[PDB]
Formats: structure tokens, C-alpha cells, sequence
């Protein structure tokens, strides 16, 4: 018994060669694609998709294996759940739709789906927006005792199953609130809605989910990571406009201004703070909201 | 539980920061023996009778493990800093007339051991640890690589009661997960069957379990900061010293372990012995060769 937090928007179930992709669709206009990331699902965006929907075709999807999107199976390297496969499966879910040019916006993981296409295949984004990111690389080769402790997750998420699953199993509804509340500014789960919430909950209820975030983080330890590298080494960047949002309290930034590390990664990046934890369109959707309004519309 | 140590009395030594148990044993100069995490004073079943030819073995439960009480932690996590520790250590071993004692530990007791060759070299004759480098070494070679080898440095460490949550749902997975993971072989096939008993019923024990994570907390925190000042201040350890790794250990991915100790220590010696992190368990005889020439030599 979930709530309907995008009253209006069509529910879409995009067939890929993967597996289908769940999606709201709602608005008109220039497609626009949103992505989730860990541990939520597209409701994540139900407070700015709304304002987004005035002016673009919103397409709220669920990543690979999280939400309602089917889980594809994974292997060894975990290659469904890298980003570069998610977003060539996204790619392929955009083209069903008949978009194969779209605006991007994406949260955490989906954000790191988003800079991952934008690298892969730069010429089906027209504008990408990356909220409350660093490169996946960036965070690995800056690790140190202080980031290993604030986002531990990336380390103990990567652990060979079932050593996350299992203790994930442990507290489930405990673990992905625990989330929720530790990397909002607020520190509880005030700043989200309840229907919300519930989704989330009811995701990271299912072991089978569970495992897919294990997946998607051992993806982000490992393949992700070598697949970024090869993109600093060869001095690859985005050539595709971009935003990158971050929250002045969210996991991204630091002493060093993210913008400056995406300047880095991509050759036309704006970046501002948003008065936020890491869970931008939620503790802060106007702000967000306006944001990404102002950065697609053209 | 069994008796792993026929013959050697048992022993609960107050101290003002609760009771020490000691399993002790042998005749002649004191060697207290420190176990590690995830593990009790019967770890060192296996060496201890070779040690008790040559010496008063006390073979203790760290400060919140085995059968030792569990001062309650605070907010610095402090009673279970390896400064504390040691120095409740230090009390106990007062409280049987040994002011000045040859110290061997392993893993958490390892810690405890060099902190407390730092903080009263004074009492000392000689230390060995077994299968570790400084916590300050852990957490400055904290990159990629081993983020994800010792992610339980960072889990363990996420504040309470996160750790313990996940852990509760089934502790004998997670105490068993870590015996066999850290050894040679991967499984638990080094360990005496009754030995993992006395582990996984400490395990078991929910507030074992957090004086653990509070071992951890001070390890990502206070420890740290206390190895963090020494290495600084270019303070070594100047008792003699043996530093003993795996040639599969934690101590041996990261650095090489003498190299690393030298920094750290004016007067010690190396060995490495095949064996994973679990030396006294994994490769008894040779360990016991290597503590017993070590502490009857000068």
C-alpha cells in the first residue's frame, strides 16, 4: 500500500534487453530523464518533478534492479549494476520511449549512471545535472581515514557477498532509515515525506533488492572505478553542459569546492551549493527544483 | 565451554575499571598475553603451554571482552581506547605483583600493547604484536584497496548503534565471517572447533558486541588521535620488540611491516610467518618459537 507521490504522471514499463524499467512520465516538452540513487527509488524526485513536468516530459525511472525496475541478473563483476551497463540499459529504455536525446538529472547513484552516460555516450544527453556527486574515481582516490568513515558504505556495501547482505538482513528497516536520517542536514527523517519513506522501506525490505544495492556498490568499488580511470587517464571529459548540485552538508562536498572536481571531469560545468544534506529535491525542492528548471530550460 | 588451558588457573583481577580475567599458568618472568578481535583469551591456547615451560603466562580477556567486565563506554568511547586499556592492564597486572612484564599481543591486544609500550615503556621488558601495525598506520594507508580489505575498520566505527543493529541479526554469522575470512586457508578449518565455541558465545553476547564497535570507535577515533601524536612527535616505542605478521595477514597488506614498525619502534625485530592475521592459531608452533626466543633472549 504505497502512495501515488506523482498524481498525473503515467506509470511506464520501459522493456529493455535488460529487463523493464519502471517509470513516471508526466509533462511535456523536452524529455527529461531523472535518476535515484541508494536507497531510495524515483519517488525520491515527487516534490521537483512536478516543477520540472511545467516544462519538460519528466521520466522518473527506477535504476536497474532498484524500485519496481526489474533486476537484471548480475555476474562476477557484477556488470549489470556498473554504471556503464545501467546507463546503456537506460539508453535503450529512453529509445522505447523514442528519446534519444534527452536532458539528465541524477541523484547519487543516478547521478553516477549520469556522468557515466555522459562520458559513454555523450550525444544522447543535451544538458546533465549530477546532485550531490563526486566521480566515482574521486572518491575512491581521495579515500582516507575521514572519508572511510563518512561514507563506509562504499567499502562495507562492496564486501563479496553475502557479508552485507547478511548483516543488512539484520536490520533492514533500521539500516536504509539509518540512511535517510544520518545524511540529511536535519540528521533525522523530518525533511522527507512519510509516503515516501514507505516506498524506500518497502524497497529495502526485499532481500533481492538488498542485494541488488550490494551489486551496485561492488560495481561502484570495482569496474566503475577502472572504467572512471580510464577516463582521467586518457583526460576524457563531458562535453555535455552540465550542473552539478551538491549539499553544503550532503556526501560530495569537502574543503575543495566540488565544482572544481567536476571542472576536472567536464569541459561546461555550473555548480552551486544547495542549503542541504545529500537528499537535495527532498530537504530543499524549491531550491533544487528552480536549479534544474533554470539550468534545462533552453 | 571448554577448558583450553589444563592446568593453568583462572583469575578475575579488579581493577578500577572492572574485572580482568586471566586464564595463568607457568613460572617464571610474567608474559601477559592479549588477545584480539573477534576473539577471547583462548586464542592463545595453543602457544600459552609452550610459553609456561618459560614463563607466568596470563593469558587475559581484553577490558570488555571474553570473560573481562565491560566498563560502560562513553561518548570518547575511552575505557575502551587502547590507553585505557592499557593502563587497566597495567592495574591488573599490579594486582599480582608484576610491575615490569614481558607483553605479547595480537590484533585489538597488539594495539593495546604498543600504546602501552608508549604510554608506560617503564613496564615493559619486551613486547611482541603479533599481526598488526599502528592503528595510525591503518587509517594513513587507508586507500582504496584496503578500505575494502579492513572495511570493518570503518563499519565497525559508524556510530552506535548502527554496527550493532546489523550484527544482531545473526552474530554467529558475523564472528564466524571474520575468523575464517582473516585466516590462510578462508574457512575455520585453523581454529580448534572448541576455541570458535568461546568466540562465538563472547559474540553472542549483545553487549560484547558493542564494547567491540566501542574498540572500533576508538580505533577510527581517539586511538588515532593518541598514535596520531606520537608518530608526530617522533615518540618510539623503546622497548624491545618483536612485530610478527602473516605473510597472508591484515599487517602485511598496506606496508611492509617492519619498514612501517621501525618508524615506530627503536629496538625491534621482525619475522613474518606463513599463517593469515590469526598466528597463534593458524601457525602455533611457529609462533610459540618465535615469542619464546624472542622473550627468553635480551
Amino acid at each position: 500500500d504505497l502512495a501515488d507521490l506523482f498524481p498525473g504522471f503515467g506509470s511506464e514499463w520501459i522493456n529493455t534487453s535488460s529487463g523493464r524499467i519502471f517509470a513516471r512520465v508526466g509533462g511535456d516538452g523536452p524529455p527529461l530523464l531523472l535518476l535515484h540513487g541508494f536507497p531510495q527509488t524515483h519517488v525520491m524526485w515527487h516534490r521537483v518533478a512536478p516543477k520540472l513536468a511545467e516544462r519538460f516530459k519528466v521520466i522518473v525511472a527506477d535504476l536497474p534492479g532498484y524500485g519496481w525496475s526489474d533486476m537484471p541478473e548480475s555476474d562476477e563483476q557484477h556488470t549489470p549494476y556498473t554504471k556503464r551497463a545501467m546507463a546503456k540499459q537506460l539508453i535503450e529504455a529512453m529509445e522505447q520511449l523514442g528519446h534519444v536525446h534527452f536532458a539528465l538529472a541524477g541523484h547519487d547513484r543516478g547521478a553516477r549512471v549520469s556522468y557515466r552516460l555522459a562520458l559513454d555516450s555523450p550525444g544522447r544527453l543535451s544538458k546533465l545535472a549530477v546532485l550531490d556527486i563526486l566521480p566515482t574515481y574521486e572518491y575512491w582516490q581521495r579515500m582516507n581515514r575521514a572519508y572511510a568513515l563518512k561514507i563506509y558504505h562504499w567499502s562495507f556495501l562492496a564486501q563479496p557477498a553475502p557479508l552485507p547482505e547478511n548483516l543488512l538482513g539484520g536490520d533492514p528497516d533500521f539500516y536504509v532509515k539509518a540512511k535517510l536520517a544520518s545524511w540529511t542536514r536535519a540528521g533525522d527523517l523530518s525533511a522527507f515525506d512519510p509516503r515516501a519513506v514507505e516506498h524506500y522501506r518497502i524497497a529495502f525490505a526485499d532481500p533481492m533488492r538488498r542485494h541488488v544495492m550490494c551489486e551496485d556498490y561492488r560495481a561502484g568499488a570495482y569496474a566503475d572505478f577502472e572504467h572512471d580511470k580510464i577516463d582521467v587517464e586518457a583526460g576524457n571529459k563531458i562535453p555535455v553542459p552540465m550542473l552539478a548540485l551538491w549539499g553544503a552538508s550532503g556526501i560530495a562536498q569537502s574543503a575543495a569546492t566540488p565544482l572544481d572536481v567536476w571542472r576536472k571531469w567536464a569541459s561546461d560545468v555550473q555548480g552551486a551549493p544547495i542549503e542541504s544534506g545529500h537528499f537535495l529535491p527532498e530537504e530543499a525542492p524549491d531550491q533544487t527544483a528552480e536549479a534544474l528548471v533554470r539550468f534545462f530550460s533552453a
